[PDB]
This record gives structure tokens, sequence and C-alpha cells, in this order.
DNA sequence: TGAGGTAGTAGGTTGT
DNA sequence: CAACCTACTACCTCG
């Protein structure tokens, strides 16, 4: 069904004659730089010129004539002084049909853009974000709201602004000030000073002038000499993790700390309806139109396409995943859990019981409920049970819990997966009528034990769909993969994940993940599939899936790689009516929108923005795939996750891996959903 | 640890 | 600089 968006987009005025021809000069660095340092130098030289620079090949383009920047200076980078010069070399006309030529117009607008925000008052701008009024206020605290906006040129060579309200949360109170309001220690504490930010441990009360540094003075004199105490009191003994060592803590003075401020300090939801949004957003089109001389905002539009409603199925049909538990589930096996109590109570809660046989029942398997009598305190006698219990058949325990912190969680968790046994969690006040809570711990507890709960029922281009992803928050990463096998996505399954350096993926570990989903369909349908659709994370770095790409060619499989990018997709609002789920947006060549979950009293949706990076596949049908997909995720009973089923699986599957290792994984089946 | 969503907070990687 | 990402917590509501 056809229909129309506007999209968060404005187009403004065109182009005047002089910013259609913009200066060129070129950069003449002393010493030159060398080829690790060359790009970013001309990045700094760009800002450093002053007036509307920015780079333009291996020279820059600006808005303003040479003789109002500053054309010669100096440049520090990493502890090293460069002197540049600018050398002018004429203007020329540059033409908004060419994409190159257009891009460096882009650029040049969105730094008109940073640059006339500055000379906005009274606003609160940070870069391209800018705040106008205060929305809520406290003891100490204030939350702002604005805009984060850009700007960029049109093929036609006109403005184009893009505007997505937003709020700051900002605290005009030093460290001191704060804890005397009576709040607790904020996780996270900034320097009064600088712009450097700390994760706040604890209060040391030892006194500042007699804690030596490394080095001799003490805390007080260290930062007195430094001209920081004047002004201000010094306070408190503070400390604060050493961002770069996690075993040694740092000392610090509360007086010259500042609290930074998340929701987890301060009853105010900041999220805003659709028709809300868009009425904020246009208002501060205009607004910004009008104080920038870029003239009156004028809404871009584009043709929108409504997907089919996608059709689940456990037993039978179903609208989500909860409804297997009634209904039965897709494909059931004979299957065998636990049940770990940490809270001091007997057997299984009577209604979890009754839950777990009526499933059963529905879906024609056998269900055997077992009991762990022993507690983990015991060490290593503990294992011996599991063991005993992973002997007798067991798949996966439930443990019923008061909320622990994180750190024993993860300690828990990664016990039972060396047994090679998925846990789910469940905390321990549980009321028979908090029913949406533990129904959804029921299907984590039994897609952790490799129950197919829900299928998709279309016809698909790919029978094979894999999810890459990357976890992890130390100097290196965890770089995973997760799939859903057959026409149905009939099964779900991981892949140990790789340690790498970064968000890159090297090529080779690209094959060897996609190469263990391959083997994965292999073995259920004794067959290769026919296509693929591979689903990347984020943006494809350069010629990351080259080396898969000629794999899967040289064994006869056909293939489409989609860049899934979760932000920079703008915002979507129906033109006329409701605004509805599944939207497919295309916009410029190979790239498109699509809005895949929405429900009424929600914040504004948040369109993914998608690129063909390869493949022949019609657009239409990669984005009918990947919505439906979205609908395959069986650990949430009441809610679609927005991304689709084997990315949504991936992200879990590194971030869990990323939270616990790697090392307790080499006994647990792929069939078993153990990060969910 | 119930889960997803949309929100906010911080910091990180890629590559001209 | 680019245009994206990580991962935490809060409230709302339960396709
Ligand atoms: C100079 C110095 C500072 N520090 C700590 C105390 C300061 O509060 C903290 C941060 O100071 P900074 O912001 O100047 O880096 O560094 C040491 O632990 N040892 C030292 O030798
Ligand atoms: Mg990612
Ligand atoms: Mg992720
Ligand atoms: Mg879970």
């Amino acid at each position: 069904g056809k229909t129309e968006v506007f999209l968060n987009r404005f187009a403004l005025r065109p182009l005047n004659p002089e910013e259609l021809r913009p200066w060129r000069l070129e950069v003449v660095l002393d010493p030159p730089p060398g080829r690790e340092e060359v790009y970013p130098l001309l990045a700094q030289v760009a800002r450093r010129a002053g007036g509307v620079t920015v780079r333009m090949g291996d020279g820059l383009a600006s808005w303003s004539p040479p003789e109002v920047l500053v054309l010669e200076g100096t440049l520090a980078r990493m502890g090293q002084t460069y002197a540049y010069r600018l050398y002018p070399k004429g203007r020329r006309p540059l033409d908004p049909k060419d994409p190159g030529e257009r891009s460096v117009l882009s650029a040049l607008a969105r730094r008109l853009l940073q640059e006339r925000l500055r000379r906005l008052e009274g606003v609160w701008v940070e870069g391209l974000a800018v705040y106008r009024r205060e929305h809520a206020r406290g003891p100490g605290w204030r939350v702002l709201g604005g805009a984060v906006l850009d700007l960029w040129v049109s093929d036609s060579g006109a403005f184009l602004l893009e505007v997505d309200p937003a709020y700051r949360i900002l605290c005009e109170m030093s460290l001191e000030a704060w804890l005397a309001q009576g709040h607790p220690l904020p996780k996270r504490v900034r320097n009064a000073y600088d712009r450097r930010t700390w994760e706040l441990l604890r209060l040391g009360e030892e006194d500042p002038k007699e804690l030596p540094l490394p080095g001799g003075l003490s805390l007080l004199d260290y930062h007195a000499s430094k001209g920081r105490l004047q002004g201000r009191e010094g306070g408190r003994v503070a400390w604060v993790a050493d961002p770069k060592d996690p075993r040694k803590p740092i000392p610090h003075l509360t007086g010259l700390l500042v609290p930074v401020l998340t929701l987890e300090d301060l009853s105010l939801a900041l999220s805003l309806p659709w028709e809300e949004r868009r009425r904020r957003t246009r208002e501060i089109a205009s607004w910004i139109g009008r104080r920038l001389g870029l003239g009156t905002p004028e809404a871009v539009r584009a043709q929108a396409y409504r997907l089919s409603i996608p059709k689940l199925m456990g037993r039978r049909a179903v609208s989500k995943p909860a409804d297997a538990l009634r209904v039965g589930f897709y494909r059931a096996q004979e299957t065998a859990l636990a049940l770990l109590r940490l809270d001091g109570a007997q057997g299984w809660p009577e209604f979890l019981r009754r839950a777990l046989l009526r499933a059963f029942g529905a879906s024609g398997a056998s269900l055997r409920l077992h009991t762990l009598h022993a507690h983990p305190s015991q060490g290593l006698a503990f294992r011996e049970a599991l063991r005993k219990a992973k002997e007798e058949g067991v798949q996966a325990v439930l443990v019923l819990t008061p909320p622990m912190a994180w750190e024993d969680r993860n300690r828990l968790k990664a016990l039972l997966l060396r047994e090679g046994l998925p846990s789910q969690i469940l905390n321990v006040p549980l009321r028979e009528e908090e029913r949406h809570r533990w129904e959804n711990a029921l299907l984590g507890l039994l897609a952790k034990a490799g129950l197919q709960v829900v299928a998709l029922s279309g016809a698909y281009p790919a029978e094979l769909a894999v999810g890459f992803d990357a976890g992890g928050r130390e100097s290196f990463r965890f770089g995973g993969a997760a799939c859903a096998v057959g026409g149905d996505g009939g099964h779900l399954l991981w892949t140990l994940p790789e340690a790498q350096a970064g968000e890159r993926i090297p090529q080779e570990v690209v094959w060897d993940l996609l190469e263990e989903t391959l083997w994965a369909f292999r073995r259920k349908a004794g067959r290769l599939p026919s296509r693929v659709l591979l689903l990347r994370d984020g943006r494809v770095p350069q010629d990351e899936f080259a080396l898969a790409l000629e794999a899967l060619a040289r064994e006869g499989i056909a293939y489409d790689l989609v860049s899934v990018r979760k932000s920079g997709g703008g915002r979507v609002y129906p033109v006329q009516g409701r605004l509805a789920d599944g939207l497919y947006v295309p916009l410029e060549d190979k790239t498109f929108l699509l809005l895949t979950v929405h429900r009424d009293f929600r914040g504004t949706p948040r369109p993914l923005k998608l690129v063909h990076e390869a493949g022949d596949t019609p657009l239409e049908a990669l984005a009918h795939q990947i919505f439906h997909l979205t609908r395959l995720y069986p650990a949430s009973g009441f809610a679609f996750p927005r991304l689709p089923a084997p990315l949504h699986l991936a992200d879990r599957l590194v971030k869990e891996v990323g939270r616990l290792g790697i090392r307790h994984l080499k006994e647990v089946d792929r069939e078993k959903l153990f990060f969910v």
C-alpha cells in the first residue's frame, strides 16, 4: 500500500552565487607531515584557518576570502609543532550535481551551521546541538530542551536542515555542594578545571594535606601549585578509578570535582510522542531558518510503502511469542529444566510449574522438572552437583534469586556455563499476577534450553540470515555472528566469537563465522542455501566482506550484504493519518529507511537506515525480509526488537562474551541461546 | 536480574 | 573531521 511521509528535513534557500564559487587554498606544512598524520593534520588546519573552511582534496575550500583567514600559523599535534602556510589558489565554481563537489558544498554547509550557531544568544550551544529553554529543574540540576541539527546541500543546490529535538542534563554544582544536599555519590564525576571525567569510587576521608602523591607533593598543594584552589575550597578526598589502570585508584578532591548527571541521579520522562516531536521540529526549523538567514523551511516528502504484516507461528498462529506459552511452541522437544533457589525457600513455585506443564502439554512434548539442592557458596562440590544435573539430562536452569550485583551475577552465569548449563535469572520478590515478567523469564529459560518458540511463515529470497556485530569495552573486542536458518527461521544459532583489536572484523574471521552458519544450515537442511542474507550492524568497514563474498561465490551461494545502521536514519512522520509499523522508505541509490517497530504511547520511533552494499535482490524484498525477521525474536514475549533477529542475537552474544569471557563456552550447545 | 521500546549519560573506532 | 558504534540506567507498557 502506497503512502507518503515527511522526513525531519527541511529545504531552505538556494546557495547564493558566492557560496557556489568557494575559494581554494593549498596547504604547506613545515615540516611535512607523515603518512599517518597527514589527513588529520589537514583537518586541523581547516579549523585553525578560521572563517568557514573545510578540507578539499589535498587542500582547503572556504566560504571566506583568504584575507580574513588565518593563513600563517602553528599547529600542535601529539607533541609536535608544525608551522602552516596557506596559499590562495583562486575561486572555482562547484556543481551540486557532481556528488563530490556537492560533498564539499555539504561539508561547508555543516561548518556554516556550527559557526553561525556560535553567534546565537541567549541559548546553550554545544557544537551542532542548541538548547533554547528550560524543561525541568531541581536542587542543583536542570534539564534544557533544544535540538540536534545538521546542514547540507541538495543536488539542486539549496540548503537542507535536519532537526531533531533533544534534552540536555546540566549540573551547576561542585561535588561538595551536591553531596551536602543529601544526594548519594554519582557514578561519574568531572574535573572542575577541565573536560576530563572519572568514575567515582568512594570518599576517602584522610587528610588531603598529608596524602602523598606519586612524586612527593600532597594532594592539596599539588592542586594548589596548579592554581586550582584559587577561587574554591578543596573539600574532602575522593577516590576515582584510573581510566587507564583498573587496579590503581587515583586520589582527588570533592571541591574540584563536579557530578555528571544521568537519569539515575535525579520521575520526568524525556521521550516525545511523534506528533509533539514533529511540532517542535517544525518550530525549531523555522526559528533556525530565520535566525541564520537561511529562509523559510519547506518540509521534505518521501514516498513510503507499507510492508505486509508477518505471520508468526507457534504450534499454530500467534501474535506474540508469549502466546506460544498457551498455544504451544513451533518445535517442541523432550526437555529437562532445573530450579536453583538462592532465596532460602523450597521447591518450584506452583504457577511457574503449571505454566511450563501447560506449554509442554499444548506442544505435545514431555517436560522434566529438577531441583538443584546444592548452593554455589559451596565452591567445587556445587560444580559436582551441576555435573550430576547435566548428566541427568538437565538443559537449562532457572535461578530464583534476590537482585544480584553485576559481579555476582556474572560469576554465577559463568560457573553454570562452564558445565554447559545456560541460566535464566528471575528476581525473588515474585507475585503470580506479575505475569509479563515471569512469562518473559519462562521464554528466556526455554530459548536457553534450545526450544524454538516461534517461526515465520512467509516466502523470503534468502533461507539463511546472519548478523554480525562487535562487543566489549576493553582494549580489544569480540566479533561475533548469529543466524536464523531455514526459510522460516526455524532454527536460531550462535557461533563462537573471536577476539579482535577493534570494531573491524578480520576478513578470515568473517568468512570463518559465516562458514559455521553455512555448516549449521547444512546439518539442518542436508544441503547448501541458495542465497544468504548478510546483516552487518553499523557500517561495513572497507573490504571487510571481500573474502567472505568470494568464498560464497566459489560455493555457488548468492548473497546480499546489508549495512544496518541504528542511528543516522533521521525521523519519519506520516503526512496524513496514523503512524503505522513496517514502513519502507527508499532514498538515494542503494539506501533506504525502515521503520520496524512502533506502537501508540511510545516515544517517536527511530527508523533503521539500511545500505545495500552488495547483491542484486530488489530493495523492497530486502526490506520485507529484514522487517519480518524483526519478529522472529523468541525471548521478548510482548514487544518485537527494532533490529532483525540475527542482529539482535549477535549483539547480545558479543555483549555477554564481553561481560563473562569466552573461556566458559566450550560445552554450551550452539542451539542454546545463553545470552538472551 | 524481564523485555522491548525511546530517552538520557559517558567514551570509542574507522579513515579521508 | 567522519558517521557511525559501545554500554549503562530511567520510565512506559506489555504486538
Ligand atoms: C601529579 C599526580 C597526580 N595524581 C592524581 C591526583 C589528582 O587529583 C589526579 C588528577 O589530576 P590531574 O587532573 O592534574 O590529572 O591525579 C597522582 O595520583 N599522582 C601524581 O603524581
Ligand atoms: Mg555494533
Ligand atoms: Mg551491539
Ligand atoms: Mg535474559
